[PDB]
């Protein structure tokens, strides 16, 4: 078949991992999705003239994924800009990914979600500082308005291509 990308969306509970994925796939915004559900989804996309099938694992909790973490090609590190703890927790998710791959050079994109919400507690400069330290892009998103959602997933695809021939 066509080119495939194995994508993994990780981050603390409630940051909008499902919302972002549902947005990419169903083109709408869900207000409540079972935070316990962990599942895979497919999306055919055309990115830079390439017809791609995205294979996306939406993680839930931490206590299928084992294989997806070992074989995942790129990762969205998602926090919510109104959840300081979720931002602080990014470190743990990145370290997890590093340890599995035994590599510092894993395709990743830092995602700051819920941009539609007033009075953020995590400023863009904090987010940019962290992404800069990791050597990865930072993209601000809203799963509610869909701003940045395509940017995040397309950018991760391009990061994967930069890392390996597809
Ligand atoms: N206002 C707003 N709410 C969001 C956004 N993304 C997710 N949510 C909401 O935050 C809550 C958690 O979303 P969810 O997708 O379940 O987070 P998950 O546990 O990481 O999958 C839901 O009520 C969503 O409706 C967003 O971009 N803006
Ligand atoms: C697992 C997701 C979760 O519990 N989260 C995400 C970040 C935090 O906001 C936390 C909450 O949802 N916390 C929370 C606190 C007070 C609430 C009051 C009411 Br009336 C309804 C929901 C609340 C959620
Ligand atoms: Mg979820």
């Amino acid at each position: 078949g066509m080119t495939e990308y194995k994508l993994v969306v990780v981050g603390a509970c409630g940051v909008g991992k499902s919302a972002l994925t549902i947005q990419l796939i169903q083109n709408h915004f869900v207000d409540e999705y079972d935070p316990t559900i962990e599942d895979s989804y497919r999306k055919q996309v055309v990115i830079d003239g390439e017809t791609s099938l995205l294979d996306i694992l939406d993680t839930a909790g931490q206590e299928m994924r084992d294989q997806y973490m070992r074989t995942g090609e790129g990762f969205l590190l998602v926090f919510a800009i109104n959840n300081t703890k979720s931002f602080e927790d990014i470190h743990h998710y990145r370290e997890q990914i590093k340890r599995v791959k035994d590599s510092e050079d894993v395709p990743m994109v830092l995602v700051g979600n819920k941009s539609d919400l007033p009075s953020r507690t995590v400023d863009t400069k904090q987010a940019q500082d962290l992404a800069r330290s990791y050597g990865i892009p930072f993209i601000e998103t809203s799963a509610k308005t869909r701003q940045g959602v395509d940017d995040a997933f397309y950018t991760l695809v391009r990061e994967i291509r930069k890392h390996k021939e597809k």
